[PDB]
């Protein structure tokens, strides 16, 4: 049997769907794993990796992050609260990246995808850092459909955590770019009820959320710095069988608590 898994199984049964969890202590190598290699929809959570892919490009393209993008109304899509405010002035690539990560701005994400050569360009970046699981093939809003058994626009909790560790703590980005990615994640505004609700208040957190909403689908991944300790990387993804099944931020927080307790 798996006694470590039993509280996760009870949580997902009460939720009425499936929860996927992977957590690793980067100091000790201790892990907590529940459905860690199953696929779950990415939803908005792809935007963290998008920002990292833009930072990687910015190492070789002088002034890329400083470049003003002067987009029109045709670039705007629902839930673009930051992009709606700069139609006459524009935003720099850095500002679009911050908006995509910290407000989950959809127009900003589509403008940055265009920079990379679309969803195929982001998937190619993820392959370049050793992630064979990540798949993205749609723009906002089509990537959010989250239909059960559709492997498009999915990854696994384990592959998300492994890629997050490479980009935030490892050598996949040069140090100035690694630091910018960490700072964007630390400044996220959309995750206060998810992994952040599970961590002691004094611990530093960087995270990116995803909320397809349909089929009980939502997620969060984070780098967590416990006071005086090596960082923890973790991912919590959910899905459910019925289209009208509601996501739960409380279930994500609860799964994150069990992960931290299990390390
Ligand atoms: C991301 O999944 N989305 C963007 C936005 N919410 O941001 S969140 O992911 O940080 O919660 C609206 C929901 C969703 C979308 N349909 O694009």
């Amino acid at each position: 049997t798996n006694l470590v898994a039993e509280p996760f199984a009870k949580l997902e049964q009460d939720f009425g769907g499936s929860i996927g969890v992977y957590a690793m202590d980067t100091g000790s190598g201790a892990t907590v794993s529940y459905r860690a290699e199953e696929r779950f929809p990415l939803c908005s959570s792809f935007k963290g990796f998008l920002a990292a892919a833009v930072l990687a490009r910015s190492q070789q393209q002088a002034g890329l992050l400083d470049t003003p993008i002067r987009y029109g109304k045709n670039a705007l899509v629902p839930w673009s609260p930051i992009s709606e405010k700069y139609l006459t002035t524009g935003m720099t690539v850095a500002e679009l990246s911050a908006a995509a990560v910290q407000y989950s701005d959809n127009a900003a994400a589509n403008l940055l995808l265009k920079e990379l050569g679309g969803p195929a360009g982001l998937t190619a970046f993820m392959r370049s850092i050793g992630d064979t699981t990540f798949r993205l093939d749609r723009w906002e809003l089509e990537l959010n459909s989250a239909i059960p058994g559709d492997a498009r626009n999915t990854s696994s909790p384990r592959a998300v955590t492994e890629s997050l560790q490479k980009l935030t703590l490892g050598s996949a980005l040069a140090a100035p770019q690694r630091q910018q990615f960490v700072d964007w994640l630390k400044g996220n505004t959309t995750g206060n009820h998810r992994i952040r609700a599970a961590v002691p208040a004094d611990w530093a957190v960087g995270d990116k959320t995803g909320t397809c909403g349909v089929y009980g689908t939502a997620n969060d991944y984070a780098v967590v710095w416990p006071t005086g300790r090596a960082p923890i990387v973790l991912a919590v993804y959910t899905r459910a069988p019925n289209k009208d099944d509601k996501h739960s931020e409380a279930v994500i927080a609860a799964a994150a608590r069990l992960a931290l307790e299990g390390l």
